């Protein structure tokens, strides 16, 4: 940190006696090569920046704790959930998907929400949205898909004909219940304190015994759901750019800290073979009449960063931080993002991004004999420690009886090359629907709904106009008809 | 280099088979690490992105041309000058300057307007802005500057405080010609098409005969200045905020190409001394009186761009790249900007980005025996070249005759540590006033400066916003009064 | 490409007037900044390297072809098989293993023989050593096993102890085949030109009518295996450095090309099972008696690279770089192959290294509209294409209804974390008993193996020593003592 | 820093239950994306490597401490000398020049002799080499010498005909009192405990009142001056290619650690005016008869690193690293360097280099509103501290009124383009022809010097050898008769 006598100095700790300064031959006569100073800084201030994530390039973040509150320990046996009452440290970021660093926080979009939590057994990474479920269910069709929702690679402009030429691609058509929710004024919230999260994805969780579950995560908010029209939500993207940013800085300030709900809903295997659809598959919903939000505990984001750049725009999350007990399902695109995001990171950050104080496990510190070197290694690489595991020194392997995912499905089959296709008939439809009858107990919003994507479709050539209004009448027949006359 | 088939490979061109499937134990089962498809995709969707510019992040080009309309042969030897009616293909690239790469086109701001020409001995870049001066004349103080245009450290918001602390700072106010400007309508163009380029510092040209003269670049626009209000650049800003990148993208489509008339102004080094000012002051302009302009050609933008990111994203601008003839005089932000642009494109593109073709010089092909390897040397790297200058080769070196520098200014004196700090007096006022003065001569103007300067301070604290009032107090009582009953 | 007139430039194509001046004040003064031809000189020269391999550091390389003289259709349905007498344009380079970049020729190591093939399919690499066999059959142990075979952490020597420590450690023990050949003076070769290539792993070649075979991969040398002792490869290590890249060098000037002879052994998926040995087992080689060599063509190596950077040193060779109808079979280390090489070259040489010249696949261009952007992005990014796949825009994919590995195994169990540590009894020594035998018919080849083994020992602390010449007393006691014996 | 309970995790703190399983289906199937701890073992050994160091990339080092023994702080003022007994720690750093990374030692060569001091006005680098001169007087000559002490671009062969060609071009051959320092055995040093160190240019020292002095500092082994011959050289850099760095861990971990001494030659202005050659001039000595050197203090290196990579390969020095009251001169070769080496470091290490333990100003910290963000900022980015000098902060900067450069030459004279070539007459052959005749005071070393060259040129072609011949025929014809014989 900041040396207390406060003196200024170059980069390497050489003072500085005046702040502006600059040598040249005379007063006004060419500069000097000599000056490493100005050099210094100049060159300092041309690396400044680092590749925006690609999505979710847009965002904020806070520090907090997630409390334990109730028992899940025959659920889970990862120490974090132990005992009651239990508290870990955690970081938050939300962020928006499509738009680029400098873009609005009020604008059409899922909202991200990742929580890091620092645990006894290293770092846990949920990596959620605030969705319950998602565009796709084929991981090779993510490039495709954020392709089309940023910009045209000829005229750099968001494009509606992309957005929804690959939405309404039949095999791609299974994103309805995700372009459902998105273009409801759920995909316009009020704040990130106004807003859930959820990990969309079935994961796995083991107890100490070895019984296991078929999870699904949702962060509810206790400030309460609450969004913007999507009006509303254009005209504060001109005035105030940074709205959400401001409101979540702004509420830790003044003491007005926000807190969220952790629920899981349950399932074992043989309800799982039950299920008219796949626990495997992002775009469908578990029904909380037969498998209800049992509670575990609470996330209190409490604390802002000091510093934006080295504490948030530096953090890292991956789905593959991950501590004991917690596994990801056979979710295909969960299965890819295991992969993703730590590759991110290597080239984001750098090969030695797990030594950035935001993405160091403290509570569980890194050790490793043969995870060496690298650009930028800056806690003593182990000093003299063998680069292998050496006969004549000591190391310790915890929990060695306790199973990955030995002990749970046992799989049959080639090595198949799936796409896993919009299926005929009505069964990736169907939720879709029940969300659009879910959406008229709440007045306003079906009207809403028909605004919403009119307003975006409205852009869009006549012949993919066309397709959306085909697409949306296969939901219903009545929404179909108010997005045509809104977009007309 | 679409290949005709239209077959769609990997990276190493093997062919694939079905666009989406990935593979998998059995149709539901854990994915294979033996899926290089997927892992080849899904990396390189990980390393789309390069750093953004900083500044000028966010921005937009063109294709075009400029053509010699006027001989100016006895002010400039340089081959695009060398004929009238003599065309040089060139690329422009306008930008903003805080924001990040999203953020709106429609904000108050400097514009950049860099132009990139391939001439027949090398490229040249005119890395101009919209405005005749800037808010710096001490090369140390830019990245001061620059991050209080960006954003707080902590809260990550735009900050008023910051902004208006820097510049009210006693041997900092010397920025108020251009904080005249920048708060001016001219501020918020209507558009690129309708905005002028002015070179900012003096640069020296000089003809074969060895004669050279201090002259300033004026590239003016055949649309005319329009501008937009503040209001109306909020609303646009958030309804499109890609508003001027549709409009220069849509008029280069329709045929209506836009053009700007080139002028120079010139003067010799004895009339340099019978100045009130300093040559080398980049907050002020020469008087068009005393200097007038003289016309020298025209810029047509005619062809957008086939891909953003290849070619104008990884387009590179530098002071340091220019052609025989044309050199830098002793401003010491031109001095500084001669290391600083590339410096920063090693850095955000890469040590060979003088091989990525918008930045390569075709019209005067790259040779230098000493200049090899380094990442990414796509263009065979000059084969088997020796790497130094080896007696039984040739080695061909133009102009052997023509001065760099030393046929101008001699230089006496010690390398002195030296900050140009405000003048005492009136000096550095004058022409901020003088500013003000033609502001009255256009109806509507000067109250419309109050009112973008009130509501923009209005955010700053009490002291900040008194030293606000002050300084354009300065300028003139009447508009300081202005400003603090809209501030109010 | 060098410009046939050859004048120097600057890097943006600007004239050098003369080649060596620099600016400074007068003739004598201190240096200008305004120099930003030193400037550019001197920064490039500081960006000419790039990371070395890890491993196989040090290395050569030559381009030449692949014909083929026999119809091997039945087992592979690859369009470079195709035809007799049809030829492929190659690229090979030749390595050491465990050295850094500037280290000898003529030390004791497996060499690495890499051949890029660039055929109508896509490239293909064929990543092999110049071993049957190798040190591991757990892909987790390369890290550590690379680490003993380089310099200890503190000291920076090669440490006798590391490197014996892991080898002799119980579960890696299974090494012990390949640390036989290793110390054979097949470990110290003539050259490059007298030595044999090995495909190591198992693979799975298909013909067009969906039929299948295990198959392993033999380049044998036509000019005829040549070693040298370990007194003289050490003599010529301090002499030239540099031998065999010489001699490969010289070799193909003088237009004596080196030849290999490709053949295959095949086995049907029901020999596999009968073997006592896995077909996934590196350390293990497949008996000639019952699977015949079957001969396939030749590489002939006959043009040198004209850069050695552009050419050899930016070369990218990976097994996931593979054609039709050649695929990877489920060997744990090959698995982890088809991750590790593509994800060294994104770092090494970058997110776009496929687009440097050696890389490129010229035979089968380059095309996915998925796979955009990145640093230097040099072939045009391929325009104004869609970056997904756009309905109104044609896309062609080959080879639809041809089975990728459907076709092949049915896998059946659970996710299994397993380590193939040494097996009971005899099974993993008896391969290496047996390649003792073979060199007791070469005379002089045991002493030496003995001689070779005992000065390495020699260097380790005697509890190591000890269970050095437990290991070897294990393949043949009379070994064991001669070791012993030299080793003291 | 190595956890104490030695609980083997990945990256990210997540405890391992068993050291080398690998998640496959059953035991023997295809590996599983899902072990996402296989992946970030094998992707962070892909990055281990950060490019070696242009040109030095060979070397060892040690830490140790600097003692003031006598009084100069009437030559200068810097802390680190301002008591008698005064300990300074320290970082030394031994090299090669022209070879890579894994080299031999005891080549003939330069050695580098770099030492890191941690002084309460920030780090201080001696970046000396181990002969009083050097090749070059012009900064541009640089790169292409360099280029022809290294490999040949196509073979990648050592040279003789490059390294030669430059040295005896007409222009470079002020090259020859560093070709005769080369060529004897001082070119080859028995270890870095036997050689001296030696700044090589004119620096500027500055007492407290403002009197300044030229100085050049010499670095004497208190070991005393140990060389091999050049057949003792080559046999060891084939037997123990890393014997120096072996000599110099082993000296100091046995407690004998090795010295120096260093002294200083002082001068005035005026003395530089009467002197027959100018101090800018690198490839001049100064005469001690004269020029006396005067005692300063001693170097001791007692300690060892823990990590090479860590401490020594991610070392970077500097010329421009300086602490107050030591400046550089208008030496044209100095001058340069205060560009080239901060500038390599933001290449090879990163933006944010001077963050890694061994360059961070431990005694004087290092701390600049300005200087923020860039890849791995790791000490916190100064928190929420302000980007710029803002007014209700404070800051202190010392030494105000102590000058950099203003209280010494005045320069006159115009930007000059300037070639410092090879001077007319003997000037610059007078020097090494008294080297000469000092070798001939020592038994065999004028035969050794001849040998030497002779065994070099003899791989060279004809024309280039005689003008080899000619060029030392210039400093003695007796000399230039036998290299002639020795080549023949
Ligand atoms: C196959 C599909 C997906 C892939 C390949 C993928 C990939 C990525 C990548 C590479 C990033 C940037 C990471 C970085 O640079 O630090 C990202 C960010 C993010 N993704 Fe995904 N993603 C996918 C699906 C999803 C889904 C379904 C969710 C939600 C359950 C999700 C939530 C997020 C969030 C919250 C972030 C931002 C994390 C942050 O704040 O830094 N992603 N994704
Ligand atoms: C000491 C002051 C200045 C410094 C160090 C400086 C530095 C920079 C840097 C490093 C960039 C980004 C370069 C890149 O990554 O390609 C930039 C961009 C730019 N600067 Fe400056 N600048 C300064 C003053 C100015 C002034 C006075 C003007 C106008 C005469 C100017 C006009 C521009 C423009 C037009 C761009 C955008 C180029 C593009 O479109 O790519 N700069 N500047």
């Amino acid at each position: 940190d900041v040396r207390e006598d406060r003196v200024v100095t170059n980069s390497t700790g050489n003072p500085i006696n005046e702040p502006f300064v600059t040598q040249r031959i005379g007063e006004h006569g060419p500069l000097l090569l000599q000056d490493y100073n100005l050099i210094d800084s100049l060159a300092h201030f041309n690396r400044e920046n680092i590749p925006q994530r690609n999505p979710h390039a847009h965002g904020s973040g806070a520090f907090g704790y997630f409390e334990v509150t109730d028992d899940i320990t025959d659920i889970c046996g990862s120490a974090m959930f132990s005992k009651i009452g239990k508290r870990t440290k955690c970081l938050t970021r939300f962020s928006t998907v499509g738009g680029d660093k400098g873009s609005a926080d009020t604008v059409r979009d899922p909202r991200g929400f990742a929580t890091k939590f620092y645990t006894e057994e290293g770092n846990l990474d949920w990596v959620y949205n605030n969705t319950p479920v998602f565009f796709i269910r084929d991981p090779s069709k993510f490039p495709h898909f954020i392709h089309t929702q940023k910009r045209n690679p000829q005229t750099n402009l968001r494009d509606a004909d992309m957005f929804w030429d690959f939405l309404t691609t039949p095999e791609n058509q299974v994103a309805i219940h995700q372009v459902m929710i998105l273009f409801s004024d759920r995909g316009t919230p009020a704040n990130y304190r106004s807003m859930h999260g959820y990990s969309g994805h079935t994961y796995k969780w083991s107890n100490k015994n070895g019984d296991w579950h078929y999870v699904q995560v949702h962060i509810k908010t206790d400030q309460g759901i609450k969004n913007l029209t999507i009006e509303e939500a254009t005209k504060i993207a001109g005035s105030n750019p940074d709205y959400c940013q401001q409101d979540l800085f702004e509420a830790i300030q003044n003491g007005n800290y926000p807190s969220w709900t952790v629920y899981i809903q349950t399932m074992t295997e043989r309800d799982a073979k039950k299920l008219p659809f796949s626990v495997f598959d992002l775009t469908k919903v578990w029904p909380q009449g037969q498998f209800p939000l049992r509670r575990v505990g609470k996330i209190v984001l409490n604390e802002n960063p000091l510093n934006f750049f080295a504490q948030v725009e530096q953090a890292a999350f991956a789905p593959s931080t991950t501590v004991p007990y917690q596994e990801a399902s056979a979710d295909p695109v969960l299965q890819a993002r295991l992969f993703s995001y730590a590759d991110a990171h290597r080239y984001r950050l750098g090969p030695n991004f797990h030594q950035i104080p935001v993405n160091c496990p403290y509570a569980s510190k890194f050790f490793n004999p043969a995870i060496r070197d690298g650009p930028m290694n800056v806690n003593g690489n182990f000093g003299s420690e063998p680069t292998y595991l050496a006969n004549d020194k000591s190391y310790t392997y915890i929990q060695q009886d306790r199973p990955i995912q030995q002990h749970q499905e046992v799989w049959n089959g080639p090595a198949i090359p799936y796409h896993w296709a919009t299926s005929p008939g009505d069964v990736d439809f169907v939720q879709a629907r029940n969300l659009y009858r879910v959406l008229g107990k709440q007045p306003g919003q079906q009207k809403n709904l028909a605004y919403n994507i009119g307003i975006h479709v409205e852009g869009a050539c006549p012949q993919i106009q066309q397709r959306v209004y085909d697409m949306f009448a296969r939901v219903d027949k009545g929404l179909s008809e108010a997005i045509k006359k809104v977009a007309e």
